[PDB]
């Protein structure tokens, strides 16, 4: 199936591309690099872990801000090619308040402002850090979403040729891919 969006009323007018760049600068870089991850305030987690699962979930440094990558998702760590998230991405969800963890049995937000689901990527291990999956989520832990919004326009475009990462949610929802809260 397609992609599939949520997104809060708020964001009716709002285009994605308008959407994601300030939603990137609003959570910002948790600077996870070589040397800056010393120690559990800047890794995030997997569900259910250690190093693979069907979440892994971060949360900004200095705002509420958070999100969580949905599939079958795996991390090297130490191991080559090292530091590479891939497997399959279904799902990306950003919003406030992250809760949860594997002990309780996944992830989840207090206040979810958008989603993408149904993403259909799938990067294997031996393309390392050049895997597109890699890319798109450590684009969001260090505060660039190019990798996504240029995957999302894809979608976008082979459902509708009219369809981009342009459209306003609302468009979206008139071509069927996206969908708003009915809250409040």
């Amino acid at each position: 199936m397609s992609i599939s969006i949520s997104y809060s009323t708020t964001y009716s007018g709002w285009t994605v591309a308008d959407y994601l760049a300030d939603w990137s600068a609003y959570f910002g870089d948790v600077n996870h690099r070589p040397g800056q991850v010393v120690d559990g305030s800047n890794t995030g987690g997997f569900n259910p872990g250690p190093f693979d699962g069907s979440q892994y979930a971060l949360k900004s440094t200095a705002s509420d801000a958070a999100f969580i990558a949905g599939g079958d998702l795996h991390y090297t760590l130490f191991s080559n090619p090292s530091h590479t998230l891939w497997g399959k991405l279904d799902s990306i969800a950003l919003g406030d308040t992250l809760t949860g963890g594997a002990s309780s049995g996944g992830y989840a937000l207090d206040s979810q402002e958008v989603s993408f689901s149904n993403l259909g990527l799938d990067s294997p291990i031996a393309q390392g850090r050049d895997g597109t999956v890699h890319k798109v989520v450590y684009g969001l832990m260090s505060g660039d979403s190019s990798a996504l919004q240029g995957q999302i326009d894809a979608l976008l475009k082979a459902v509708d040729p009219s369809l981009s990462i342009n459209s306003t949610f609302d468009q979206l929802a008139a071509a069927g891919v996206a969908h708003a809260t009915p809250a409040a």
